């Protein structure tokens, strides 16, 4: 209701004036897509790429801000921010010497990323990519990390979108933070990959050339349930693929591994076990007798005993499959 006087302050000479409004649009904004589309109603949007002009840095921090929440919300609100002509700007301040600024505007980049692939692709068009690609080699971890989060929404659109992100060369770097002592940069890493495995089978032929396996199949014997998650998501995805490609996740050594994991009490690691062997017991016949002969059938078999109703049918379905005759995701930040 006080919102269109609030809009009206974004052009005010009183600084003061200015800044309490910006700050009222940004924790209004962080509610509900009900609450960000009465913001962009008020004509918000054309003031607010305004101000990402403008040389106060208090100014463009509180901006910046705004524009990050209201692109968390619906397909439709990211839509809005994009023909306001946010995306040319925001660009720009990702070669910013600020490092408030530059985590700012990869936070708004990553939320505009979140959405469809129309959205996605926009953001590529942008010249968003090489800027993000270069930033995996930061030394510093509060930027990485932000790169990793809106590289990681670009590679969860379309086969299109997911080839834009390999040509700009992040594989290699993507590759490289797999064996990173850092377990947020890991788990984000591992997020990228997998959004990337996620696409057709030259795009995940990428990533097996990229030498991703080795991390991945050695990441299976890890303590850690988060980067075990992320690992299992990403190789089941890469068996996915074809029959070239799920013969290089037996190479790499995968199913003794996959194998240990079936006596996991742990109904998310489990689920996510028997995908990756489902996937692999898709292919050929000498892909299946892989599988036998790393022990599966005695696990598979005992699991169809299992209380819960979606551990008895993937558990099923895999045993079914190994008979002689994808997944994308997004994440959308609020602060
Ligand atoms: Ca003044
Ligand atoms: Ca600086
Ligand atoms: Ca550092
Ligand atoms: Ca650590
Ligand atoms: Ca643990
Ligand atoms: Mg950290
Ligand atoms: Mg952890």
């Amino acid at each position: 209701s006080e919102l269109p006087q609030m809009v009206q302050q974004l052009n005010s000479p009183d600084q003061q004036e200015l800044q309490s409004a910006l700050r009222k649009l940004s924790q209004i904004a962080s509610g509900g897509n009900e609450q960000i589309q009465a913001v962009i109603d008020a004509g918000a949007l054309p003031a607010l790429v305004q101000l990402l002009s403008s040389p106060n840095e208090q100014i463009l921090q509180e901006a910046l801000w705004a524009l990050s929440n209201i692109a968390s919300g619906g397909n439709e609100q990211i839509q809005a921010v994009i023909d306001a002509g946010a995306l040319p700007a925001l660009v720009q301040l990702l070669s910013s010497p600020n490092e408030q600024i530059l985590q700012e505007a990869l936070w708004a980049l990553s939320n505009i990323a979140s959405g469809g692939n129309e959205q996605i692709q926009a953001v590529i068009d942008a010249g968003a990519l090489p800027a993000l690609v270069q930033l995996l080699s930061s030394p510093n971890e509060q930027i990485l990390q932000e790169a990793l989060w809106a590289l990681s929404n670009i590679a969860s659109g379309g086969n299109e979108q997911i080839q834009a992100v390999i040509d700009a060369g992040a594989l290699p770097a993507l590759v490289q933070l797999l064996s990173s002592p850092n377990e947020q940069i890991l788990q984000e890493a591992l997020w990228a990959l997998s959004n990337i495995a996620s696409g057709g089978n030259e795009q995940i032929q990428a990533v097996i050339d990229a030498g991703a396996l080795p991390a991945l199949v050695q990441l299976l014997s890890s303590p850690n349930e988060q980067i075990l998650q992320e690992a299992l998501w990403a190789l089941s995805n890469i068996a996915s693929g074809g029959n070239e490609q799920i013969q290089a996740v037996i190479d790499a050594g995968a199913l003794p591994a996959l194998v240990q994991l079936l006596s996991s009490p742990n109904e998310q690691i489990l689920q996510e076990a028997l995908w990756a062997l489902s996937n692999i017991a898709s292919g050929g016949n000498e892909q299946k007798q892989a599988v036998k002969e790393a022990g599966a059938l005695e696990k598979l078999e005992q699991l169809q005993s299992h209380e819960n109703e979606k551990i008895q049918k993937e558990a099923q379905e895999a045993l079914e499959k190994l008979g002689g005759g994808k997944r994308k995701r997004k994440r959308k930040r609020k602060r």
